[PDB]
């Protein structure tokens, strides 16, 4: 990642900026109204307006340190951006803890223009290498890096019609008993419409050789189709920051850690807050897990918890905190039983590592990093 690449990408920065005279901006806010505010002083911006120093006026309060001020702001919009209020933003129902386009967010007649701005902070933010606590799911990571969603991704978010896409992989067509089409149903600014998946499409039965292209379709469909307009407009004030083949040089795990930054794993908080089925704490392979984890720079680490729990946010209180689909959820790891070829699997909305019965440490070690990028 520093091998090469995160250093051409600001090579390339840079050199955009080649000739660019940066200024100081005011941010004239409300402290109740800080979002708000923020919106209306700076959403009619150009790009490179938005590219110069900002600094912050608090209305009526005594002078401060300008550098604490832009830092504390920063920490606020991060907030606020979240806040359901506004409804632009919806947690993930697998993971809790994680955000993508709220569907509803129509309700707010401004929301398209919302989305723009929001899309021109977290660029702003990046672009000024400034760290925000935001935790955006992975598809939304994925739809920054014009990266298409896996039906993986669906458990997290929709897990019966995750399920129904596993069923369909895992049986032959016609052993279904009901046949499907090239068309699904999506609730686009309140209105219900059935969508063709291509041409004709609600005319067209899946097969045996039409079913990877059909589940290939439907979650594009199944995880855009709602949310198209609000995305565009993200992605929109986004990409005027930072210009998409940019950005597109990482995958969606290393976006999330430049946007947040790099988690702390206290693998002794992980371990005291860990779950086990099949296998033991002494388990060959459970002490081979841990001895292996502990060998990660963090790097791999934090690679491992976006893997296992759907995203790189340590909670507040450690992993005692942690938080799955069903409530709270410790970190488990069951034995799978399949064959030892396999690399290790996970199921990030009960924050699940299925781990097979390898023959040794060694190869427990290699397995599990392969399964933490690719
Ligand atoms: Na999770």
């Amino acid at each position: 990642h520093s091998s090469g690449r995160e250093n051409l990408y600001f090579q390339g920065l840079e050199r955009l900026d080649e000739g660019l005279r940066k200024e100081d901006m005011a941010v004239h806010v409300r402290r109740d109204h800080v979002f708000e505010d923020s919106y209306r002083e700076l959403h009619r911006k150009s790009p490179e307006e938005m590219k110069n120093r900002l600094y912050i006026v608090f209305e009526g309060e005594e002078g401060q340190d300008a550098g604490g001020l832009l830092r504390e702001w920063y920490m606020i919009i991060s907030r606020e951006m979240f806040n359901p209020m506004y409804a632009l933003f919806r947690t993930s129902p697998g993971d809790r803890v994680t955000y993508t386009i709220n569907p509803s967010s129509h309700c707010n007649p401004n929301h398209l223009s919302y989305f723009k701005f929001v899309g021109r902070i977290v660029a702003k933010a990046v672009y000024d290498n400034r760290l925000l606590e935001c935790y955006f799911t992975r598809s939304f990571y994925k739809h920054i890096l014009g990266k298409s969603v896996r039906y993986t991704d669906m458990e997290s978010e929709d897990y019966h019609f995750y399920q129904g896409l596993v069923y369909l992989l895992e049986n032959d067509v016609s052993t279904l008993g009901y046949d499907l089409t090239f068309s699904t149903e999506v609730q686009e600014f309140g209105v219900c419409e059935v969508r063709d998946l291509k041409p004709n499409g609600a005319n067209i039965l899946v097969t045996e050789e039409n079913k990877k292209e059909y589940v290939h379709l439907v979650c594009q469909m199944r995880m855009t189709g709602a949310i198209r307009k609000q995305l565009a407009a993200f992605l929109e004030g986004f990409y005027e920051i930072i210009p998409k083949r940019l950005i597109s040089i990482f995958t969606e795990q290393e976006l999330e850690l430049l946007i947040s930054g790099l988690p702390t794993i206290d693998i002794d908080d992980l371990k005291s807050n860990t779950e086990y089925h099949k296998y033991q704490s002494n388990s060959i392979q459970i002490q081979w897990f841990w001895r292996a984890l502990r060998s990660f720079d963090q790097a791999d680490r934090a690679k491992f918890l976006q893997f296992v729990t759907g995203t790189s946010k340590v909670p507040l209180q450690g992993f005692a905190a942690l938080e799955g689909m069903n409530g709270i959820q410790k970190f488990q790891i069951h034995r799978d039983d399949r064959s030892t070829d396999r690399l290790p699997s996970a199921h990030t909305c009960f924050n699940q590592l299925d781990l097979p019965a390898y023959e040794s440490f060694e190869k427990l070690r290699h397995m599990l990093l392969l399964a933490i990028q690719e």
